[PDB]
């Protein structure tokens, strides 16, 4: 028994089938009483839905799927044709979230890709029929943030305006990404500080929009 899989029934025996919004609140209050696990929560979840509606994106880029959870938040939000690509390298995990999907009844928006993102990033255009990014939600390993971020620039999927939110950028942390956005020219960042999921510890995401 996964702790994984156990939070999947979890919903199955709790949330609204077809209920986006009941999805996330099962998520978090298993997690928030129960067992931990790295859900961006409630708290970051509110300010990505924030930025969100602001951009309304068509196509989103979600990097580490894990359970779906911020799979979930971010596909309720998007318009008709709007759609969400989401890697996931864990074949656990990526099971885990389509069906998340698939009970918010959320699936016809979103393609979920098993793999690991330097490999399937470059693949992205011609294989998924796609042009350029309007968002790209980072939550994968820590290490990755920065190499993917200039692996995404080099296969021109970067726009002029895309933008790039990014979790646990204070905690656990991401030195190097961060460090090379807010220096970069080609990056407009702002931070909006928040707390780590399910507990009160300070952690924040970055919003890095991409200039050229
Ligand atoms: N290169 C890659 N391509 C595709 N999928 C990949 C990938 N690397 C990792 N993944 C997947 O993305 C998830 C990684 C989560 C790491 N986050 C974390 O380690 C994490 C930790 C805390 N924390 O310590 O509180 C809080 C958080 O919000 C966190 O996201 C896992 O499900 C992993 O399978
Ligand atoms: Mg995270």
């Amino acid at each position: 028994d996964t702790k994984e899989q156990r939070i999947l029934r979890y919903v199955q025996q709790n949330a609204k089938p077809g209920d986006p919004q009941s999805v996330l609140e099962a998520i978090d209050t298993y997690c928030t009483q129960k067992e931990w696990a790295m859900n961006v929560g409630d708290a970051k979840g509110q300010i990505m839905d924030a930025v969100i509606r602001e951009y309304s994106p068509s196509l989103v880029l979600e990097l580490g799927a894990y359970c779906g959870y911020s799979a979930v938040r971010m596909a309720r939000l998007l318009q008709p044709g709007a759609r969400l690509l989401t890697m996931e390298m864990n074949p656990d995990y990526a099971a885990i979230t389509q069906q998340m999907l698939n009970f918010a009844g959320l699936q016809d928006k979103v393609t979920i890709l098993n793999g690991a993102s330097q490999d399937l990033i470059p693949q992205l255009k011609k294989k998924y029929d796609v042009d350029t990014l309007d968002m790209v939600f980072l939550d994968h390993w820590k290490d990755r943030y920065l190499p993917d971020t200039l692996l995404l620039e080099k296969c021109g999927l970067l726009r002029k305006g895309t933008v790039l939110l990014a979790d646990n950028v204070i905690v656990p942390g991401t030195p190097d990404f961060l460090a090379y956005v807010r220096g970069s020219s080609s990056f407009e960042c702002t931070h909006y500080s928040s707390y780590l999921e399910y507990m009160k510890v300070v952690d924040g995401l970055e919003k890095a929009i991409y200039q050229g």
